[PDB]
């Protein structure tokens, strides 16, 4: 199952292992380089069907940290264009996860502290949120309370990085509402304290992400891939009445052009218990395709070849998102493919290295 | 042993995990391309103390295939600047393999044949050689027999590249002396039957290596290691004789400068009777390395860390080449580092992927 390919709008990818989104923070202004270029070409060539490139920013602000990718403006998008082109030269199909950070931006890169950036600091920068709420913890800082104009200006933003994205030559998009970034603290009453349009109901929290999907969806082709990533539960005690407004919203994702779903965790307060373990999103995920009857994957353990095929068998997923283990080996759809007997699985990989290993 | 650094000359390799020449028949023309850059910059940030570049042709008619790579112009130099300058920023050492085929030349892709190109084939071209005798087998194509002009010429090409290889910012040269090619089929009776100054007793068949070598160590950098490749019996029943010879001509070698010599086998014909197995030219090496006083690296099964471990630890090899592992994975170095128990194994990696590893 997980060698069967898939097919999504007009685009078909050759098995069913995505690459999730992976921030490198190597980028500088926001701009891509060689980094990038080979870490991306690498991946793509090591057999994965799908590769979706790392949150990249809407707007400077939007950055998580100092090492961001972004695409806020044609330079930056033009960037990913030779990157896009190694990609599909590879086979594999070019996707990328369009984002804004909120509250959780002007941080510093996981391992030079991973917190929020000093007041001091040149290299910081004020946050914007729902509400002037801080996440707290490792990130303190209280951001600045949006007003309508900020809002329309963030979804102008999404509008012309989705734009961006597709004139580069990407053929799969994710808008990034979750991990308690920007779109998932909208949705989320632990940081949604708004009283107008934008706060409150269901209908008003969840107005932000609608309005930005419908937004991005009048520049993005019909013909590829519009996904989103979403957490639909926080682990915090109200999980049952989470999950139920969750799938809610991803019933009004897909009537409203999303075609597949990344399900995830919240991420968007600290104080939780999040029950980690090898593909334990897989139940969670299973549920919000039943319930929403739309496609998805998810992530968090699959890295063991027989995990990815079992949740692929059951109809837990129509994907596997493998993170970390292609960080440890580029080439993991080729030891995957060993482990689960494909035949010929040495041709996962490129004629140049596939001669040698069959 | 594998990762405690090495320094030969003014180079310091920050391990002993060597990545060994290994074609990718991706070149046009000679000229390397995205293939090239990306495999081997994601080579380098696999964690390799040293990178050596496939066997790059000094001459037209020295490509094995017509997807080799050349350096026979400043063009084709040139192109490795960006790639040399990778290798580097990933802290891997930049090597690269001159060659010349010989009568092996003009031979169909691995994966295309693997044979002689027909004759009228409109890519293939004339074989050269010490002596008009056919390899045999797939390789049946009688070479031309070199003029001594053709012999100044080749020298001249081989000086050509290692010049071209040293302004292009390569920290390791590597001469191809085995295999079959060229230099090899100049040093074996097998195939060399001049009755020149370049064939016939042991110092006439040494003439053309020793002379090249010295050629080259004009324009390479005293500071620079230089070093060659060489097949040092054949397994054709005449090992005893051959291996003594062989070690004579490596002794010669470490007086006109060589700084380290890889140890393989000839390939100098196809009746021979190969005893294949893990890490089974270790007791050869060794020999070599004894009687010679030079220091030595090997390949053929080193894909095992406690095989490389172990051949270190018994001094009988300086340097561990690791070649197939390599194209399966290219974060071999980070295998090895938690296979054989050590700290901070995954720092091995680049920050970017570490810190998720760890
Ligand atoms: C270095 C690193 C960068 C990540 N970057 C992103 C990102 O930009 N956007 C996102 O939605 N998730 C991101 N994630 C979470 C991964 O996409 C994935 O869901 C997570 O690693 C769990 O899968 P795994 O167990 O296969 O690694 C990242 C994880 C790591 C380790
Ligand atoms: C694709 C491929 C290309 C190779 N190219 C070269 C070359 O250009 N020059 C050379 O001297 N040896 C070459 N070799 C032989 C390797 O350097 C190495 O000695 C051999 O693969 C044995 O080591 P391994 O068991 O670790 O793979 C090649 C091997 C493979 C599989």
């Amino acid at each position: 199952a997980l060698f069967e390919p898939y097919t999504l709008k007009d685009v078909t990818l050759r098995n069913r292992i995505a690459i999730p989104p992976m921030c490198q923070y190597m980028a500088e202004d926001g701009m891509i380089n060689d980094w990038h270029h080979v870490h991306l070409a690498g991946l793509a060539r090591g057999g994965a069907g799908l590769l979706v490139v790392e949150a990249t920013a809407v707007a400077p602000e939007g950055r998580i940290t100092p090492g961001c990718a972004g695409i806020w403006s044609d330079a930056h998008a033009q960037a990913f264009v030779p990157v896009v082109q190694a990609i599909k030269a590879a086979g594999s199909v070019p996707g990328i996860q369009i984002a804004h950070a909120g509250r959780k931006a002007s941080a510093n890169r996981p391992w030079e502290g991973d917190d929020h950036i000093a007041a001091d600091d040149t290299r910081g920068w004020e946050t914007i949120a729902p509400s002037a709420i801080a996440f707290g913890a490792h990130l303190p800082k209280v951001p600045r309370e949006m007003t309508l104009d900020d809002i329309a200006r963030v979804k102008q933003d999404f509008v012309d990085a989705a734009r961006r994205a597709r004139d580069a030559g990407f053929e799969w998009i994710e808008l990034h509402f979750a991990h308690g970034y920007l779109g998932q603290s909208f949705f989320s009453e632990h940081s949604n304290k708004r009283t107008d349009a934008y706060g409150g109901s269901f209908d008003n929290r969840s107005r932000f992400l609608l309005e930005t999907l419908a937004a991005v969806r009048e520049v993005w082709p019909e013909n590829l891939p519009l996904t989103a990533r979403f957490g639909v539960l926080e682990y915090d005690g109200r999980d049952e009445q989470t999950l139920e407004e969750s799938i809610e919203l991803a019933r009004r994702f897909k009537a409203g052009g999303l075609d597949l779903l990344s399900v995830s965790v919240g991420f968007t307060i600290p104080d939780t218990n999040i029950p980690w373990g090898p593909a334990f999103m897989g139940p969670i995920a299973e549920r919000v395709r039943r319930e929403a009857k739309l496609p998805v994957t998810s992530a968090w353990g699959f890295g063991t070849p027989q995990l990815a095929e079992a949740a692929l068998q059951a109809n837990q997923l129509d994907l596997v998102s493998v993170g970390r283990a292609h960080l440890a080996d580029p080439h993991w759809a080729y030891f995957a493919a060993k482990e689960l007997g494909v035949e010929k699985a040495s041709w996962t990989l490129p004629a140049p290295y596939a001669h040698w290993l069959e």
